[PDB]
């Protein structure tokens, strides 16, 4: 219904309500339904000449995940 407020994770959130359940995500809740953005870049690397193994890996003291060659 219009103007319903939206549960999350066991926190009530009112509608048109923002909140973050953590640093990657934007979330809004709009008439009892929760809808959430990334805040990260989530974007493809392929395999390189020096880089057969792209893989994301947590960062020290930041949010996103960045590129690595392992």
């Amino acid at each position: 219904m219009e103007g319903d407020n939206c549960v999350f994770d066991g926190v009530i959130y009112r509608n048109g309500e923002k909140f973050e359940p953590n640093c990657q995500y934007h979330c809004t809740c709009r008439d009892g339904q929760i809808g959430c953005v990334p805040r990260c870049q989530l974007d493809v690397l392929l395999p390189g000449p020096d880089c057969p193994a792209p893989k994301k890996v947590a960062v020290p003291g930041e949010c996103c995940e960045k590129w690595t060659c392992g």
